């Protein structure tokens, strides 16, 4: 009834008590139950707390002092709405979020449920309606709301409380909704990495014999490999560099200390799923990112990982990797040879009728066989490395470039064997694709990688500017040009390919009098000359000059994510013939279990000095017994 | 390097002037300019009537401003226009 909510929203505290005289006369139950309003599930209980002001409504306490008389109290706590928009926010959701801490302290001392489940559409992820996720379950409200102190209270709660296990219909636990949550910014990385520890240290405390962190969501994904896909990179800064010193939170503690002499110390970073975890490590989670994953090519100048691929790198990945390029030199020399050298006379196929036609034919061979080699591999690269269709023609530039090398180099043997000419149309753009892919192999070098990082930025965003623009104006004047000849210059090919000579300065002014208007012609050449070589030349120029001072750390960031990608496919590629990724980490004791056992984490040395933290608060240090590892 | 920032402020520019002149154009083909917003009530007059008001939303968030001080917040008896 309306008359019934509208002394609830004016808290109108003597209506209230004169329609308790009212109900209580009555048997309540479907009475109340159809009173609420239609399609919304809007009892008095839900409707109180929105419409309440400074902390109070003076009709919550009342509306549960009636609840308590009358029965079926638990009902109207439980009584979450009915739409699919609104689904499943209880009454203690919207306790916890309008700030009121004694509020919600009634509501689960009065049988109000706290595993809670609202998914309904406001609670999930669509841009249309921006709705706010939160995690789906209120012990996850507060932590992204900042409220401590009441998610200190929903685990100390009496009779019932939270399960600080969180998995709702997404799956997504508490740790999981904080990563969801984060935005990379300042206020919410520094709110976000505090509350891991607190729920931490609480999961630690309260529910010990779980580590919250390894538990995952219906995608199968940690906060950890949900931060590493997400984007979250101060998040996870925290969840790598996590460095708790306490006694009975301390295995959780990722960054330990394995020494301090003096300023020196060796920290004892952890690689628990950076690199070898049954799924989703952070490495492959970054690296193997499909576009658009926001900040993307920063996520590996988090320690240890900046660290942890150069050790990859100079001890495993640097000596597989100059091997790979220097079998694909000659892979390019045995092909260029090959085709260099080939048959002019003739239709193929040919014969192997000179002793040098048996080399040949082998340089063939030994050609084909690195086609369907970079074919396949760049097959499996779509069938490893699932991409979309945004990924396939971006982020993806090389996978791409070595398979369209195989296209035309397969199709060479097709027209080859389909006897005709046009195989060297083919076999001459694997070649120029085939030696314009040995830049790929720049990754390995930091200086010439980064070079060819500056390569691929300008020709996606300088080349393609400029380049559009400027076959507007070459088709644009070359059309007026051949318009104007009569008649030899008379075609567009002839005219294109003439005033392109202005861009590589070798354009005539006069190469047709086959005109009819000199000044007609004079001007739009100039016109041509101006707009092309002396503006838009010179312009690209300097917006090259403007790129490479904006992509200067930004292109060292895409060099080591291209070396990462090249470290992690090293290891997938060559999980048998030495060894495993061989791990890239010694198994070391940190301390111990809080069941009272030993740890031994696969960790990463990093030797730190320090020339200010003179005191060196002990904490952590583990082989203080010892003093660097003797 | 000077017109870095100054050169997407003419941008902007140029297709406001093309998103007017779009809207002068089709002024009878398809419809009016689609007045692009929702007519919405906002509160209540100081004469004591509704609102009405022409208006156009924007999703914000804020990680700092925690105390929520509610103040205007209108469809507060809803909670996100359901
Ligand atoms: C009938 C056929 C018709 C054609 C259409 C069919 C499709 C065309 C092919 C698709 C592709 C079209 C490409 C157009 C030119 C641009 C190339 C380019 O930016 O590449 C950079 C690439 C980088 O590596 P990666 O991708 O691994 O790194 C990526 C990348 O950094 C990303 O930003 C990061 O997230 C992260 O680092 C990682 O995700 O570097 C190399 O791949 C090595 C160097 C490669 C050479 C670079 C120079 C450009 C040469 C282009 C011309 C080829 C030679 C002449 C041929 C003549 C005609 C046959
Ligand atoms: C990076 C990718 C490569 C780019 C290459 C760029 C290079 C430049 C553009 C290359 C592509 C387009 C070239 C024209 C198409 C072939 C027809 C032609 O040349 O002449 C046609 C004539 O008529 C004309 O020349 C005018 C008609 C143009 C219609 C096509 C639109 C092209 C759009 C894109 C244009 C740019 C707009 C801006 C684009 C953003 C007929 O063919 P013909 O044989 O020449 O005529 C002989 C006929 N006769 C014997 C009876 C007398
Ligand atoms: C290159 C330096 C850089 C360093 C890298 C070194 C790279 C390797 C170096 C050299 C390898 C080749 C040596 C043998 C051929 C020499 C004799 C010969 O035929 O000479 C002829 C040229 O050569 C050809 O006509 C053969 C075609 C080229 C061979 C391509 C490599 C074959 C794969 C196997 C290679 C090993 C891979 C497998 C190993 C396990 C002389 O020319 P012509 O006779 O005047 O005219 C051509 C003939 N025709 C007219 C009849 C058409
Ligand atoms: C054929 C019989 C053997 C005789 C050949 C004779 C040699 C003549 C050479 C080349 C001709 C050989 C065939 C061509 C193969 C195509 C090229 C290729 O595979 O490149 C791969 C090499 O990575 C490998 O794993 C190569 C496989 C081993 C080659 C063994 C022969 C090398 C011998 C000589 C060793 C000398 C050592 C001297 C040390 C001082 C490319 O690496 P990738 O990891 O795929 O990364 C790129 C792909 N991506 C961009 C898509 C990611
Ligand atoms: C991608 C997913 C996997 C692909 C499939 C997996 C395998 C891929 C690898 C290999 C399989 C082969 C694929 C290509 C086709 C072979 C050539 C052919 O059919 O030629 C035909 C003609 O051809 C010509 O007339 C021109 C030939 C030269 C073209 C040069 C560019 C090569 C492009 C390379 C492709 C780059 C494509 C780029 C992709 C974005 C021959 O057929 P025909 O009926 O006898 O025609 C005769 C006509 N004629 C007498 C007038 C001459
Ligand atoms: C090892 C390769 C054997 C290849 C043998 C074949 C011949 C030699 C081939 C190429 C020359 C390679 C020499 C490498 C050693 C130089 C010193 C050095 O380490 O780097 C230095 C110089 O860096 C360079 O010289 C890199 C140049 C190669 C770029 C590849 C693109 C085109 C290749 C086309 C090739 C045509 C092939 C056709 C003819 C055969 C720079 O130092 P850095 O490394 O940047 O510093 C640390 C980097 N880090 C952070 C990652 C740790
Ligand atoms: C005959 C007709 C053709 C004539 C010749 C054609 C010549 C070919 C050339 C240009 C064609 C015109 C497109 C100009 C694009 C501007 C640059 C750009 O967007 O670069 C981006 C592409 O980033 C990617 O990831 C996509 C890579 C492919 C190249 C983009 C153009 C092709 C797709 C579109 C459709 C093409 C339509 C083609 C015609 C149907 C990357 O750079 P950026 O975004 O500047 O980076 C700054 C970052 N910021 C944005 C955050 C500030
Ligand atoms: C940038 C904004 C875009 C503007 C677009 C529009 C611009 C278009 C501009 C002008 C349009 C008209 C020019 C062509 C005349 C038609 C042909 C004609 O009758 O020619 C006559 C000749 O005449 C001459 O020889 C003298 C030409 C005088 C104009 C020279 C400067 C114009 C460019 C100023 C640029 C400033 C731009 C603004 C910046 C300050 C007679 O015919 P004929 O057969 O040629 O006679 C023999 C000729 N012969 C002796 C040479 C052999
Ligand atoms: C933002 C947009 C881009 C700009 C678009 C607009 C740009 C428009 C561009 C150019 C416009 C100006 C040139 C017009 C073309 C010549 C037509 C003509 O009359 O030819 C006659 C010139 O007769 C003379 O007396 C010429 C004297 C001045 C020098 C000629 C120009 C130099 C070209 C370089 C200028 C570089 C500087 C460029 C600055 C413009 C030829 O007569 P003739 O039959 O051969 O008789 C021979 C003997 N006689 C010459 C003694 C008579
Ligand atoms: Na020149
Ligand atoms: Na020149």
């Amino acid at each position: 009834r309306r008359s019934i909510f509208e002394a609830v929203a004016q808290n109108n505290c003597q209506d209230l008590e004169s329609l308790l005289l009212f109900l209580q006369k009555s048997k309540k139950h479907l009475t109340d139950n159809e009173f609420k309003d239609p399609e919304t599930g809007k009892t008095c209980l839900l409707k109180a707390m929105l419409n309440l002001h400074d902390g109070q409504n003076t009709t919550i306490p009342l509306l549960l002092e009636i609840a308590r008389q009358t029965d079926s109290l638990k009902e109207l706590v439980n009584a979450s709405y009915t739409d699919s928009y609104y689904k499943g926010q209880t009454a203690l959701h919207i306790a916890i979020e309008r700030r009121n801490m004694a509020l919600v302290t009634l509501l689960v001392e009065n049988g109000a449920d706290v595993q809670a489940a609202a998914h309904g559409d406001f609670f999930k992820k669509t841009k249309g309606r921006p709705g706010f996720y939160f995690g789906e379950l209120p012990l996850s409200l507060a932590a992204c709301t900042n409220q401590l102190g009441i998610v200190k209270f929903l685990l100390q709660n009496s009779w019932q409380t939270a399960d600080i296990s969180a998995r709702d219909s997404v799956g997504n636990t508490v740790l999981h909704a904080l990563v969801e949550v984060a935005d990379n910014t300042a206020d919410n990385t520094k709110f976000v990495t505090s509350m891991y520890n607190e729920i931490l240290m609480l999961g630690a405390k309260l529910h010990p014999t779980l580590k919250l962190e390894e538990l995952t969501n219906k995608k199968g994904m940690t906060p950890l490999a949900l931060a590493a896909g997400t984007g979250k990179i101060g998040v996870l800064a925290y969840i790598l560099q996590r460095e708790i010193q306490e006694p009975e939170c301390r295995h959780l503690s990722r960054k330990f200390t394995e020494w301090a002499y003096g300023p020196v110390h060796s920290s004892l970073y952890d690689l628990s799923c950076i690199d070898t975890c049954e799924k989703n490590s952070v490495l492959e989670v970054i690296a193997y990112s499909s576009s658009e994953t926001p900040n993307r090519h920063d996520m590996l100048l988090v320690e240890p990982l900046n660290r942890l691929l150069q050790d990859k790198w100079d001890r495993f990945v640097k000596r597989i990797f100059y091997f790979n390029f220097l079998v694909y030199c000659l892979y390019m020399i045995i092909f260029t040879m090959a085709a260099y050298y080939r048959p002019v006379d003739g239709l193929p196929p040919f014969k192997m009728e000179k002793t040098g036609d048996y080399f040949r034919v082998t340089g063939e061979i030994l050609s084909v066989l690195g086609g369907v080699y970079f074919f396949f591999r760049g097959i499996q690269y779509f069938l490893q490395r699932r991409p979309s269709m945004k990924t396939l023609f971006v982020d993806s530039y090389s996978e791409m470039l070595f398979f369209l090398q195989s296209l035309f180099m397969l199709a060479t043997v097709v027209l080859y064997f389909s006897h005709l000419k046009e195989y060297v149309a083919s076999m001459v753009f694997s070649l120029a694709l085939g030696w314009t892919n040995m830049l790929y192999y720049t990754r390995g070098f930091q200086q010439m990688g980064i070079y060819a990082v500056m390569i691929e930025k300008m020709i996606l965003r300088d080349l393609c500017r400029f380049m559009f623009v400027y076959i507007v104006f070459l088709f644009g004047f070359s059309t007026a040009v051949v318009t104007l000849i009569e008649d030899s210059y008379n075609s567009l090919y002839s005219t294109c390919l003439e005033l392109f000579k202005f861009t590589i300065g070798m354009g005539d002014l006069e190469f047709t009098e086959n005109y009819d208007f000199k000044a007609v012609f004079i001007i739009l050449l100039l016109a041509y000359v101006i707009l092309t070589y002396i503006l838009l030349l010179n312009m690209l120029i300097a917006l090259m000059g403007e790129t490479v001072n904006k992509i200067a750390q930004e292109s060292k960031n895409i060099w080591k994510l291209q070396r990462a990608i090249t470290i992690l496919d090293t290891e997938k590629s060559f999980l048998k013939c030495m060894r495993k990724a061989f791990r890239s980490g010694k198994l070391l004791q940190v301390g111990y279990t809080p069941d009272g056992k030993d740890d031994y984490r696969w960790c990463f040395r990093v030797d730190e000095v320090n020339w200010t933290t003179w005191n060196t608060n002990v904490g952590i240090i583990n082989e203080d017994p010892g003093n660097c590892e003797g």
